[PDB]
């Protein structure tokens, strides 16, 4: 699934996002932006042999289980085919854990790169929130 900008500010916020870990909802709706392009079957292979999968581009090394990532640890106990699912909600899940891992929203280097600091609330501009 393609989400619009406001149709995925919608879902994450129904899903708990807003605000989860200090970070406002315009924080992970421009990582989406940046890391899939707001679609929910994005893959892409790290040089590393991990893949990331999703909406937020989440790895197989660390985080989801694709069957062919030596060191696999799985820490949000899916496979990594779920988090390409219309609905966001075992991407949310991971993203929860993942955010609070230490480093908050860093996590996600497009995020840090293109996201920190910059008018995040933009994102969610005319909304119906
Ligand atoms: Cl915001
Ligand atoms: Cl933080
Ligand atoms: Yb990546
Ligand atoms: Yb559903
Ligand atoms: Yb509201």
């Amino acid at each position: 699934k393609v989400f619009g900008r406001c149709e995925l500010a919608a879902a994450m916020k129904r899903h708990g996002l807003d605000n989860y870990r200090g970070y406002s909802l315009g924080n992970w709706v421009c990582a989406a932006k940046f890391e899939s392009n707001f679609n929910t079957q994005a893959t892409n292979r790290n040089t590393d042999g991990s893949t990331d999968y999703g909406i937020l581009q989440i790895n197989s090394r660390w985080w989801c289980n694709d069957g062919r990532t030596p060191g696999s640890r799985n820490l949000c106990n899916i496979p990594c085919s779920a988090l390409l699912s219309s609905d966001i909600t075992a991407s949310v899940n991971c993203a929860k854990k993942i955010v609070s891992d230490g480093n908050g929203m860093n996590a996600w280097v497009a995020w840090r790169n293109r996201c920190k600091g910059t008018d995040v609330q933009a994102w969610i501009r005319g909304c119906r929130l």
